[PDB]
């Protein structure tokens, strides 16, 4: 196999760019991917039910065509997301039809509408070749991926990408995803690899690592400082482990919310200590289908008033939605922001609009992060101060599997998935910093 | 009568610093009241058919001690707000609760506490004393007022005093309002009277213009900018009438809803020419009182866009809250603000989040003013840039009918009261920048 | 002759897309050029003495290779800039040092390495052709463009783009300038003609006008609001005119400074009435080569607030530096902003930092501008609320005059250069918006 | 003696309120004083020559009388900081101008002007008496203060007072500082004591580290965030180990800029790695008195890049002003910022703005703090994050030889100054968390 040279010359430590160059792409590669005739699999049957490796098939793909500032990546490892998940089981709606639709465009974005999606959001691997109009990425170059795609074409992205009107998903509202031997990106997707982590704990922050980022640190989300108190809810999952990790390492407090005793000592091996479970706690916000219980939003308050010394919350971190955002508004402090970028449990909140007027207190909408915001994001890890949050790793014939075990939540930190990667542990270029690290990198 | 003496002194052409001081202060004062015994008088009554011609009472009333960091005002007009309306009907209860329990907090608090209310947010007139530790204004000096009450001893409000926990609304959360010939005020609530209005026109943008101006001039609201598309629900009205006045001085295209023709023309009068009609359009936001119908949100984002060229507006300027805010974060443009000061028709909101996290929108409060913002728009007006919306002016003694016609809906502009002044027309002290302003000035008459 | 059916197919009411498709590229294309070879025939004379005529030729050259993510334009008009005039008599340095040193990065880096450089960074035209990758224009598309070229590989844009660490000016850092009968531009320089204007007013604003938005109305830089006191300098010149107009579309007061009575009518024209000419007041900052003197700071202070009612500047709108800088710092506001974007009489400043850091300032560098930016700015005069400055226009040929011109300011309005376009007045598809602000529109002439 | 009971009841376990209203004050008090007489004592002297032992002396008082909005504090322990310094040496000017002029205004700032002057701008003591108005404080509660003193009667300082125009230093424009057994404060100067501290550390950090907060911390300074490259000069002093403190608290990186060997393990016991000599690196930033040298300033640039692996600081934590200003605009990141509260080497600086336009950087002045900033800065000591550093005790009576100590620059750390306190070592109510803290609290001594 040509991808055998390709692996061989990554496994070497030796391989020049001009090696890359030089070797001759393979003409197909195993990808994980959808078909588009089973859109209606599941039909009928509730999202719970809705088995991901009855969906996901193994196949041989065509290599596509390079277009400019692109760049095919050999993927070494890659990582299950909700969005692949939701993708994998053709809800909200089957990710085909935008394929579909946006392939009508041009010649270029017609390359994939195909009838099988290749998926996957996060990538670590080696650039293998370049597009036109490139000269910051070469073949050889280890790289991570962010999964947004903008075509910057409008003026409206040029203060701030993610305000771009031509905004798509990789790997989801995009083809030739992650979760695959190889990918193909834009090269304003690629970030440089860190160099004290292996390939799947490299692939394993990206999506939700750079979401958390712009959403509390930066000055486009809640601009986080030091002495904040912070609510966070689901504080072990993905999102919120990363959030919890840029509030203790800011200089803030984290008052973390989870749902059981073993989510709470994952926040403590974290370094969280104010930590409330909402399961022992027993808040019910809501009464109705239609009406809230401000009660609850009181109590909520004053237990977290138990952990701060009487002081109200600077931000909240939300993404649970209807259920909770009531409660997040009531309690936020004077002055205070409430940040979203999800609303996991429904998307049509409701809220006391007094607390927030009378209070001149702020919603600020938050998505994934520009280029910059990822570039910074992944930067705090390659520095050491915010680390992976890998909990199990799957060969990429796994996938399915993997992609059930984040359906049914199975496991508190990322699920990694190798993809040319022989064998976990393979990677590491500065084997100092990772000792320096060694246990936090390793604690989920 | 000293009081007459008072008012003379204001009439006359000259009277000086020293004058004022050396008036001797009356005894009693003429004050619209509510009493403390009728605060159940309304029970089992629908809001509609509550008549504040029957709550609210000409009362003479002693004068209140004078703290340190307060002025004694000799009233000449005042105005009628929402907030005064709401009191006169004891909702959504009766101000007098939180007057008692104020009141215990020291003997300054308790001078509030009493068997009856002076009511009023808004004031122009004349000082006539200061107490302990002033410096900054003194007797004599021509003055309106903004009704923020903050004491500053937590260190929350010293970087924007609308964040101090301890603050309340003069005239509603206090007592000695406008409403009457002479008012006790902060010296922090004083503002210079602007030289070209009169005592009425200058006593009625207060509350509602300085609201409107943090809400969309300031950094602290919305942070216009010349060109931004602004879409301004109740545009004829007291507050979104100053949010128009706001868009098109600041370089903006305002897009005015109204409720009906002739509010249409008023705002046209402004200036404006983008003006929705929701009547004549028949927007339904929601179908049940449970469930919005986005149909009619995207049939108002296309209407919108009729006026705009195909844009989406910056900036929403939203106080009604329930019925339109799902709407209102829906045709919002990404990156967007939709900012907000009230819930006029219920405050229990409820909008679609994606449209606001996938498209990197932000909802902001906000909430009258602070000292700095308030004198900016107010400075505003004194610079001929913004000008008073007067309708229909009452003398004292008629508030009560002035109340009711607020109550209900009678007119567009803002309804005045006369407090000392003897009749309309007086008080203007710069003819020249009022002759350059005055149709404008009239326009709401 | 190809470039003849360009220009007829143009000049026809009603060329389709695939017609502009349809029409074969001309084998060569006038225009206006410097020569690598005659990079030192100023060496060693004064800046005023260098002549511009003797310096740019006027060429017939190949067309360029079109790379993605760039558009070949058919230009009808351009403009003279101040780089332009620097570029033409080798200022600072040669432009062919950098041309050359960037032309070792790649292939199509290469492209812009040749003996001679094509100048100009403004234009207006039509788009030819398209290269890889370009949905948003497309052949027959009216456009103007910005100047600002970069390649936004690095992350560091992708929160403003002018944080791009690898940006080119076009026309003075590449090749295939405006100046010309045709030019490369990257598409994310296209922005839509204003249908109003003609083609040399369309060709205009661009640069200074930019420039001017985000320095003054942009949060990126100064961050306007109406009532702001701005003082302006050089309110007559290419960019103060534009800060001018934005001052007052935006409802502040420019304090506009000039250095002659004729100057200071054209800022009547435009609207102001605060106005300062510098040479009647004598100012003298700098006592010698080293040391200011701070009495004529505060003189320059005290007759600012003779025009604002006793108070300071909320914003300077710096661009002459060094002898200006340490006035500006002084005057501002409490809390205010000096915001620079220029250096032109010294680019060492010297100020007082106790004023800086006492009273709370803040100095803010900007420079031209993003296309979100430059897009607002073009959509502000799209809307007829910002004018283009045209007050001369030469042919092509007679460039070399037009840059003279420029060297010795012999106009303060811009001084426009027709391209293709075989006469002026040619261009408008919206006549009754033109109608409406012909008399602003033709203001500088 | 009425002192000594005070005191008493202070070193008891467990005084109540009411216990400390029952205290009958003393009738004077020992403070350290100037005295008008000697203001021209020090003349044609240079600063370093002038010796504060011979102009401090130490004197019994009268109590001044208490106003409203004011607290009498019994003072444990004060601190010696610069500007202490600079009055007991009579520069720039003598202390007494101020008084005087300002003790024009009114009775109670007559109150200041005295011909002896009570220096000292830090306390942490217990509260005995408040005036008129004040209920947030109350005798018995242990305190801190800050040093601003706004009277807030203008609007300006209403959205951050550090915007206000009468604004005065305590214990610098203002007698009665606390340097004394008692002090005469603002009660919005009052913040609550950290109880895991003793006196004489709870009254060290207040006015520099107030300071270094707003400037890198507050988003009215830098707005420092995590992961920031933050540049810091004179990382081992008052000033620059607060700001070392808060670079590595937030997440930030500092690069440490210090003098010598000593000062760089100092820095290493805060926890800094990224430490640079700048005379072991012998930076020759000027040339002579009026032009600098490029080449210095890349040098430092280089420098930091080895430390940051290539990477150029995102902001500049200055206060030596001319000497080191061209170089700190200099190497700051593209679209960074420098930050600036002093310019203790001269205030004229002189920087090249080419780097500050063309890369979008900005200088931002600041100065001490408004009260929620200064609240905010002593959380962060209370809550165990931002530790005192303190490294050297004098008596009261010794506070001459302390002025010494400072104007020699003789201790790194802060120098404290014991008033009513009898000993080191009390007023911790926190033991727990003192001993958790106990190995940094002690870090400079
Ligand atoms: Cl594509
Ligand atoms: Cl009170
Ligand atoms: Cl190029
Ligand atoms: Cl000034
Ligand atoms: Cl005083």
């Amino acid at each position: 196999r040509h991808m055998q040279e390709i692996l061989d010359a990554i496994l070497s430590g030796d391989a020049a760019s001009a090696d890359y160059a030089a070797l001759a792409l393979p003409e197909s590669y195993r990808a994980v991917t959808l078909h588009k005739g089973e859109e209606r699999m599941f039909d009928g049957l509730a999202s719970r039910d809705k088995d991901p490796r009855k969906s996901l098939h193994l196949d041989d793909v065509p290599l596509p065509e390079l277009g400019p500032g692109e760049a095919l990546v050999a993927v070494m490892a890659s990582s299950v997301n909700y969005n692949t998940v939701w993708s994998s089981i053709f809800e909200p709606v089957s990710t085909f039809g935008f394929l579909e639709r946006y392939g009508r465009l041009s010649p270029l974005t017609a390359r994939h509408d195909l009838p099988y999606h290749v998926l996957g959001s996060d990538l670590a691997g080696v650039v293998l070749r370049t597009g036109a109009g490139v000269n910051a990425w070469k073949p050889g170059d280890e790289v991570v991926a962010h999964c947004l795609s903008v075509e910057l074409e409008s003026p409206d992205g040029h203060n701030d990408t993610m305000m771009d009107p031509e905004q798509r998903i990789w790997g989801f509202e995009t083809n030739f995803g992650g979760l695959a031997q190889l990918a193909l990106v834009k090269t304003n997707q690629l970030l440089p690899k860190p160099k004290h982590l292996t390939w799947e704990e490299a692939a394993s922050p990206g999506l939700v690592n750079s979401t958390a980022y712009r959403q509390l640190v930066s000055r486009n989300g809640a601009g986080l400082k030091q002495g904040d108190n912070v609510l966070i809810w689901g504080a072990s999952g993905g999102l919120g482990s990363y959030a919890t990790q840029y509030a203790l390492a800011g200089g803030a407090t984290p008052i973390c919310v989870v749902s059981s005793p073993r989510k709470a000592d994952i926040c403590r091996a974290m370094g969280a200590e104010a930590i409330i479970d909402r399961s022992a706690e027993g808040y019910r916000f809501w009464k109705d289908e239609h009406h809230q219980d401000p009660r609850e939003w009181k109590r909520l308050g004053g237990k977290i008033r138990e952990f701060t010394g009487g002081e109200d919350v600077d931000i909240v971190f939300e993404h649970p939605g209807r259920e909770t955002f009531g409660a997040s508004v009531y309690v936020t402090r004077k002055g205070g922001t409430i940040v979203t970028c999800a609303s996991t449990s429904g998307y049509m909140h409701q809220y006391d609009n007094r607390y927030l007027w009378m209070s001149l207190k702020r919603i600020v909408g938050s998505h994934f992060a520009n280029y910059r915001e990822a570039f910074e994001a992944n930067r705090l890890v390659a520095k050491g101060k915010i680390h992976p949050t890998l909990s199990k790793v799957y060969a990429l014939e796994e996938t399915g599997q993997a992609a059930l075990d984040v359906h049914h939540n199975k496991h508190q930190g990322k699920v990694g998935v190798l993809c040319l990667a022989p064998r976990e542990g393979l990677g590491v270029t500065d084997p100092e910093l990772r000792s320096k690290h060694l246990t936090k990198i390793n604690a989920f």
